């Protein structure tokens, strides 16, 4: 596809089987959801920095789909305003910004 | 250009006359740095939500270049970790999100 920018890019993604809407995020380093139940073992992640840690769970080798592109990556779950796929998942599908 | 998302996507750009890096985010709906002389007058405008609510300096209708792109368009000025080029920039010069 090819994602304007006028609103939030949100899309639906397919993630661990469970189907959700997450925006694709060119300033997140990382894939987080909250509020999803995703298969298989977690362990405790930290993210952030001084002045706003957050301990959230890291799953690995989960399958993400998106727009018909599926691949495996990590998936953290934990506190986020908007489910966000980020720099990690993007290039897996081959995400670029073009102007 | 056409950029790829192993890394992230800091660009050189020319706001309000001033030379900086900043970081293309489209997570961010706005425009945003720390640490800028931008010409002009500013007013104070709400940014924030859920986490908290803060008041920004906005500057209306600054010269923004990027990769020769030359654009007038709104830049807050208030606490960023990194610069940001939001969405509404983003939009001004026709960027899109590509897979
Ligand atoms: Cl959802
Ligand atoms: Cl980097
Ligand atoms: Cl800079
Ligand atoms: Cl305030
Ligand atoms: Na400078
Ligand atoms: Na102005």
């Amino acid at each position: 596809p090819q994602i304007t920018l006028w609103k939030r890019p949100f899309v639906t993604v397919k993630v661990g089987g469970q189907l959700k809407e997450a925006l694709l995020n060119t300033g997140a380093d990382n894939t987080i959801f909250e509020d999803i139940n995703l298969p298989g073992r977690w362990k405790p992640k930290m993210v952030g920095g001084i002045g706003g840690f957050l301990k959230v769970r890291e799953y690995d080798q989960v399958p993400i789909e998106i727009a018909g592109h599926k691949v495996i990556g990590t998936v953290l779950v934990g506190p986020t305003p908007v489910n966000v796929i980020g720099r990690d998942t993007m290039t897996q599908i081959g995400a670029t910004l073009n102007f």
